[PDB]
């Protein structure tokens, strides 16, 4: 006689991008299926539904293919889907940094648009923008 649930699960990835998954689950033991989601951070709850949240320790599947590290605002660190445009979309903005600091060539990369595909490039890349963060 169980409990008919759908459940939305929002991933936040290291990138700032988010995807959301629906189930429709039947729950016999309420303690089996708080236990199935642990891990999640519970959003919202009513009677019949769950929006659970999870901070995934990797950038996103769809950031894998169209991933890169880009330069808005004022001098502002992005992540954006395809190569920066400036009428383009940051995924999420991250800190400022002074681009009067940065070597010729690195400079370029950056105003080009860097590509990342891996949670290890993501971060190098972070890491090595965030060198040039701070007061002038």
């Amino acid at each position: 006689e169980p409990l008919q649930v759908h459940v939305q699960l929002e991933k936040v990835y290291l990138d700032g991008d988010v995807s959301i998954e629906h189930k429709h689950e039947k729950v016999f033991s309420m303690d089996d299926f708080w236990a199935a989601y642990a891990g999640w951070t519970l959003v919202e709850q009513k009677k019949g539904y769950v929006l659970f949240r999870k901070q995934m320790d990797d950038i996103s599947p769809l950031s894998k293919v169209n991933g890169y590290i880009g330069v808005s605002d004022n001098g502002v660190i992005s992540t954006f889907h395809g190569r920066p445009e400036p009428a383009s979309e940051p995924i999420q903005s991250f800190f400022q940094i002074d681009l009067e600091r940065l070597e010729s060539h690195m400079q370029k990369n950056l105003l080009k648009g860097i590509p990342f595909r891996t949670k290890a490039e993501f971060e190098d890349v972070i890491e090595h923008m965030k060198t040039y963060s701070g007061l002038e």
